[PDB]
């Protein structure tokens, strides 16, 4: 016989039980009332006893066991273990099977960009997981959406070039413009693209360096409102940021008035007020189709426009949802 | 044979023992004296030994077991387990049975809107469970009770519309009016309608954001007395409130004198002093029937009325309970 031990600590433990449940174990009853309110309750049923399965003509024997003495502290439950056991020659099938199961599990599970935050000189989770912001969803000027999504895509591929030269492998960015132009939305959409986690930090200088040094894995630092500052300490800690991998640090400011040297900020781009392209693309995002109205909106917004910003468009477009005709006369007056 | 393990940790453990007690286990003696005072005492009787039952001609065998070594910390008792065991072919009946039992349990158990509150930068329970406030019980102006119970009912159904556009899935409300108009009563009745929990918070700005971010599941935030304020920090934290689901934030003020932009407050309605419809509906709520007196009250309250409010009506209606004739002359003078 052969063995394959998957212990209850591994992340591929719940995945495998989910797979074997659906093979032709948690059981969760879930009642939705007349309201959207939900009454749901889950119960497990993985017997300390062995079962059988037939995957591709194998007759795999599976046991699941609990320890009568040991207690896990990660989940507060005794230590469990699933043991597959089959024909000896085809033990190598097990990995294949689990890989398939893992893939079918990972296809459904879509991530969510956790946001860490500062809690003194230590990063704590904050704001139980958000949802992916879906880069097509953010609409900014014509060329800026691609001028950055390819600089980063090169910076994620130039490890050898930066390593062999002996310079640190990091990069900064400076999104600057008027308040309400869609900077933060774009940063979150980009982090969702690379499924990293935004360790947000808004502006003490001595612990700022500790915060810079101690970032979780697969993160994208964000520095809000850099025009509010300790400056020498800021430059010192910003130059002394290191990692085993990329260290991206976006920076947003409402008015950016030495810092522009490489190693520090080196890609500066100006996201500003709305353009006749941005308004058209937002109008087509809200109202699929209906091309005729778009122009009838644009030539209307060509007049009485001073600080027309995309937050204003979002507000004046959500209040007249599923009704462009109301928007035609409402937004034109604001 | 088959098995079905329900362990003592699951919420469907007490439910099942309650069901099997009433099948044709806690035993609680309960003595009410001549006073309303109560002497009550409960004792359990679930033997570590197996029993039998006949549900629909099945002869189900049930064991209940205690662990001689392990101690649960949630209830301070050893770890218990109920094991049903019957004919092998009809193992699938067990789930059906438990579902029926759960439903018959949930029909009787009526919830109670727990109120969380602020304890520094962390939400603690407060005020051991209240009772449902029963929306018909709160009486406000003619159209305002439905103009909000349908906006929310749409906002609970527009997840895809708000998600696909890439905007956060939250919404604010601004109930404004004179003190004593019945705002808080309506908010509690509405939360009881959606069986959520009011994480009440009355007005420090840095921890307000932490409080906003960390809300329990299935909650409805409430911000009392917003006309008392850090303002820029208020707007900043209010725009940076996120969740995995809806984030409703009602706001009450006694005198509401930039905030009205969508994403922030977007549904404003004015609940004010008493109307000749409100007084009639309160009078009919207190005194079922007796239509003749209603008009004889209304034309009486048409005179000498300045700041007639529903709290005043509640006070002057409860002091003459089961006696409208006393109210006719008492309330008319206040």
């Amino acid at each position: 016989i052969v063995d394959l031990e998957i212990q209850s600590k591994d992340k591929s433990y719940a995945w495998f039980l989910t797979w074997m449940a659906k093979h032709p174990s948690v059981r969760t009853n879930y009642i939705q009332h007349d309201n959207g309110s939900v009454s749901t309750k889950f119960s497990l049923v993985p017997g300390p006893g062995n079962h059988w399965i037939r995957y591709k003509g194998a007759f795999i024997l599976i046991k699941r066991e609990r320890s009568a003495k040991m207690i896990d502290i990660a989940n507060g439950s005794p230590f469990e273990t699933v043991t597959l056991t089959t024909l000896y020659r085809d033990k190598h099938l097990f990995d294949d099977i689990l890989n398939e199961a893992k893939d079918i599990a990972l296809k459904t599970t879509e991530g969510k960009t956790v946001i860490y935050t500062s809690f003194g000189p230590e990063w704590r989770k904050f704001g139980q997981p958000k949802a992916k912001r879906m880069l097509p969803s953010v609409i900014l000027d014509s060329g800026i959406k691609e001028g950055i999504l390819d600089d980063v895509y090169d910076f994620m591929k130039n490890g050898k070039w930066y390593s062999d030269r002996g310079i640190p492998y990091r990069r900064g960015y400076l999104l600057y413009g008027p308040p309400g132009s869609g900077k933060t939305s774009f940063i979150q959409a980009l982090a969702g693209e690379l499924d990293y986690n935004i360790c947000i930090l808004n502006l003490t200088d001595d612990r700022l360096n500790h915060l810079m040094n101690n970032m979780p894995e697969r993160s994208i630092l964000l520095l809000e409102d850099i025009d509010a500052a300790t400056f020498s300490g800021l430059l010192n800690a910003l130059d002394g940021v290191t990692s085993s991998e990329e260290t991206i640090t976006f920076m947003t400011t409402n008015h950016p008035e030495a810092i522009m040297r490489p190693g520090r900020i080196d890609y500066k781009v100006f996201v500003g007020n709305a353009t006749p392209y941005q308004v058209e693309k937002m109008f087509m995002k809200f109202y699929p189709g209906e091309t005729d109205i778009c122009k009838k909106f644009v030539n209307s917004v060509k007049e009485l426009d001073i600080t027309v910003s995309t937050a204003q468009l979002q507000g004046l477009f959500v209040m007249n949802k599923d009704a462009p005709h109301d928007a035609l006369k409402m937004v034109s007056s604001l």
